[PDB]
């Protein structure tokens, strides 16, 4: 079901509508030009920003889901129609960890990275950091597994030493971590994302609630339980077989049009929680943006937000000449980063009441941008057609045209021009409002 090149393509009319719970699927050519390396170009630097792979629910969510399934199985005097499987369903999910499928997604991502950047990877041991979350680190290890598998299979590889994860960035409310959020006091207190999501849930869940209660006499559900039962479609699918070869029976409880609404609920959550919808959303991504500028221009980090000054100004934990960088992070931080970089500056504020498709929103959705195993590639290339280095961003294989600079027909900008456009991040955005 899942491939190195294209990601997850089983039951795609459903599985591509799980927002951040969708397994990565390739968006090559979707509202985009070709992601191929252009004629007479040579990649000179690549930054990878990867999410962890498919996982179990977080321990608090897994507890909530188990409680819901237990309650339904206790209270229902019948399990009717499509809900009949709830009779005998055994909740077996764990918490937090990668599933076998999610491990394999990251092995595949490592292969894919080696394959796409072979000419550089042949001679490069990437410099790798991971935010300090078990599933994120494990994702890094699996990515490395795949990268080495591909490299050791390539007769043209010259520098074959395995990369280690050099930096495990601690996760806490006091540690400045560009790959996770936590230090921006006001933002961490923000409730806008949850409020927007509850509001939109109140619009669409009631009809579903009615139908489910009709099939589960004895059962009372909340709007939240409806969302819980929809979350279970993805979590169960990615856990129930090692290869996610079998769609969860939770999935066909809901119609296609309902999955569109769910996918949108997820997009709203991310947009209003971490993206431009939140007044302090993009500010959470300034830290990494400034790290990326530093890497693209081989220059010391200029940042006063969520970088750690001792991590960044020491060559051991922040080299400026590594040529390949790979960072492992979380959906929420990756959303803030992509917005801080201006990559979704063509996207207007999401309707809080009405579904808008990823294409209506110019390529933005949770499933297009931060699926399980999401990856972004930020390239620098040297082309016979141009004296200046050219920068290109690819998000889950979609060429995302840059903003803030004069972009060419291939969605690229000249390096200095791109950096010039990032004036908001370079000046620390509205970070001061954190306090
Ligand atoms: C920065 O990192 C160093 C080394 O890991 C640590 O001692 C210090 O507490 C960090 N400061 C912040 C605020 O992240
Ligand atoms: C939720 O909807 C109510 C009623 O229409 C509205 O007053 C409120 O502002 C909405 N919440 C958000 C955060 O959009
Ligand atoms: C941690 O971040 C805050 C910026 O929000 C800053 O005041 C402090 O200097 C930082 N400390 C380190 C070690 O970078
Ligand atoms: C994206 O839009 C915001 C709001 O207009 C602006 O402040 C920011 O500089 C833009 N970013 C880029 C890279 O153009």
């Amino acid at each position: 079901c899942d491939t190195v090149d294209l990601g997850y393509q089983c039951s795609p009319a459903t599985s591509h509508l799980w927002g951040q719970y969708s397994p990565f699927f390739s968006l090559e050519d979707e509202l985009s030009v070709s992601s191929k390396l252009p004629k007479d170009c040579r990649i000179t630097l690549v930054q990878v920003l990867s999410r962890h792979g498919a996982r179990y629910p977080t321990s608090s969510k897994s507890k909530k889901y188990k409680k819901l399934v237990t309650a339904i199985q206790a209270n229902a005097t019948d399990f009717k129609g499509k809900f009949a499987f709830l009779k005998t369903y055994n909740y077996t999910l764990g918490a937090d960890d990668l599933t076998p499928f999610g491990e394999q997604q990251l092995v595949n991502s490592g292969i894919k990275f080696y394959q796409r950047y072979k000419a550089l990877a042949r001679s490069v041991v990437p410099f790798i950091r991971a935010s300090g979350s078990d599933r994120v680190i494990a994702s890094g290890e699996k990515f490395i597994e795949g990268f080495q598998q591909a490299k050791l299979a390539d007769p043209g590889a010259t520098n074959r030493a395995a990369p280690a994860i050099s930096v495990i960035i601690p996760e806490s409310e006091t540690f400045n971590n560009t790959l996770d959020h936590g230090v921006c006091t006001k933002f961490e207190a923000s409730q806008l994302g949850d409020e927007v999501a509850a509001n939109f849930t109140a619009l669409f869940a009631p009809d579903i609630r009615a139908r489910a209660e009709k099939h589960l006499p004895g059962v009372t559900l909340t709007d939240e339980d409806v969302v819980s039962l929809m979350d279970m479609c993805s979590f169960d699918t990615v856990a129930r077989t090692s290869d996610a070869s079998q769609l969860s029976p939770f999935c066909q409880l809901f119609t296609h049009n309902e999955w569109k609404k769910y996918n949108y609920l997820q997009s709203l959550g991310k947009y209003y929680g971490y993206g431009a919808g939140n007044p302090l959303g993009p500010a959470q991504g300034i830290g990494f943006t400034n790290e990326l500028i530093a890497r693209l221009t081989r220059s010391p980090v200029q940042d006063h937000t969520s970088t750690n000054s001792t991590l960044v100004s020491n060559p051991a934990t922040f080299p400026l000449n590594a040529t390949m960088y790979v960072d492992f992070s979380h959906d929420n931080s990756m959303v803030s980063i992509f917005f801080a970089l201006g990559l979704y500056n063509g996207t207007e504020p999401l309707s809080r009441t009405s579904v808008e498709s990823a294409k209506e929103l110019d390529g933005y959705s949770a499933s297009w941008v931060v699926p399980f195993g999401a990856r972004a590639y930020f390239e620098t290339m040297q082309c016979k057609s141009e004296k200046e280095p050219l920068v290109r961003a690819l998000i889950n294989d979609r060429v995302v045209p840059l903003h803030g600079c004069d972009v060419d027909k291939l969605g690229r900008c000249k390096l200095n021009d791109f950096v010039k456009g990032l004036s908001w991040a370079r000046s620390g955005g509205n970070w001061g409002e954190c306090f």
